């Protein structure tokens, strides 16, 4: 009929406006900051100098990482995303993401610390997988942590699994975006995360895995990864 | 209802795709130029240090460019540009264009020269579009050109059609490209070119490439009265 074949239509458009919409302010928000920044630095002769090259290679990064977030979530919507499984020491895994984020953390004047026993050991997954789950949570945490703030990264071995933890002291999700924190292009007051976290809940996954978020306006954010243990 | 919404996510999908493509293979090279020269100015106490910011402002400014081509190309894609039809003077229009490309001009040792006559007039079309055409065309010009030689912005009004031309004195471009010139990622920028044929198309023309190899180059967007 008329009305059906222009409804799937109009569906079609919508859907799509939306996609190319998202992904647009993820590609010019970041880009404002570089043009904004790299203009100082034409026109200085330093410290200050210093915290303008870091803004532009921060706003750069986080451009970088949205780009291979679309690119990581089509191959994983097309089926086309298949893990590497080896063994992994959880140790390492957390000191990785950790000196990754160290310079964005001190631009931010962020702590960021690792909380990891010994006892942990070696989990079965994709390394780079991992490492790429770990460095959203860590993003996303310095984004919503204030100055003077800390970022925790933590792993667990109980209960028949691992969890890893990115815990930080920033602003709480807000109760109403709690359940959509998973969402693709979530609206955020603070900051959006994109497709990051989608990312994460999507690789998790792909491991036998799951996530969750334990927050609380005042009482900071807390993302865990549950990896169950291979027997 | 269900075959029909079907073919109709199908396609939507299939713009996601080419979106999504053009947005990696076109934005990745001037990103990891910009972190890296970043990275060595973060780690320095300066003469290298200016070379340093000439190179994350030349990544900046070829991002920033390269974000609206990736833009306009999709909204094309989509059929979603609708030009905003007005009276144009063409004399203006090519004083205009080399203007704004004089500091990159010079900055290469390049002469942008304008050989417009007054009998050319005025033309209907979409300014912005027009604008963004000839900003394209003059760019491409640069690149090709090298340092002491000449690009040059023409109109002449013949044959029931108004021709823009942009002619270089640069390396040339060989007979097997000739034809493939206006194809996205053919060869730096990919969609410059197939910007400026989409564009012109939008606007009833059509576009053509003159070129010799050694001798030069010339790009013309016909625009039919």
């Amino acid at each position: 009929a008329l009305a059906d074949r222009s409804a799937a239509l109009a569906e079609a458009e919508r859907l799509k406006r939306d996609f190319v919409g998202n992904v647009s302010y993820e590609l010019r928000t970041p880009l404002t900051t570089i043009i904004g920044y790299s203009e100082l630095l034409e026109r200085a002769d330093s410290e200050r100098g210093r915290n303008h090259v870091a803004a532009v290679r921060a706003a750069a990064t986080q451009l970088a990482r949205s780009i291979d977030d679309v690119l990581d979530m089509a191959q994983i919507d097309a089926g086309e995303m298949a893990l590497e499984i080896e063994d992994i020491r959880v140790s390492d895994l957390l000191l990785n993401a950790q000196e990754r984020a160290l310079k964005d953390a001190q631009l931010g004047g962020v702590t960021l610390a690792v909380e990891c026993e010994e006892d942990v050991g070696l989990i079965r997954g994709d390394g780079k997988r991992l490492a790429q789950t770990l460095d959203h949570l860590v993003e996303n945490a310095l984004r919503q942590t204030p100055p003077g703030g800390r970022v925790t990264l933590s792993a667990r071995r109980a209960l028949g699994e691992v969890r890893l933890d990115v815990s930080d002291t920033g602003r709480g999700v807000p109760f109403h975006v709690q359940a959509h924190i998973f969402d693709r292009f979530v609206g955020r007051d603070r900051g959006g995360p994109g497709l990051g976290l989608a990312l994460v809940k999507a690789l998790v996954e792909l491991h036998g895995g799951w996530v969750a978020l334990e927050s609380e306006p005042g009482n900071g954010s807390t993302f865990t990864c549950h990896l169950p243990e291979t027997q």
